[PDB]
C-alpha cells in the first residue's frame, strides 16, 4: 500500500477605509448708524 493526502487551505482578506474631510462656516457682519454715530461688525469662523 501506498496512500498519501494532502490538502492545502490558504485565506487572505485585506480591506481599506481612507477618509479626508472639512467644513467650514463662515459667517460676517456688519453695521452703521448716523445722526450720533456707531459701527459695530462681527465675523466668525467655525
Amino acid at each position: 500500500e501506498d496512500d498519501l493526502k494532502t490538502d492545502f487551505y490558504k485565506d487572505l482578506t485585506s480591506l481599506g477605509h481612507n477618509e479626508n474631510q472639512q467644513g467650514s462656516f463662515s459667517s460676517q457682519g456688519g453695521s452703521s448708524f448716523s445722526v450720533y454715530s456707531s459701527k459695530r461688525s462681527e465675523n466668525i469662523n467655525h
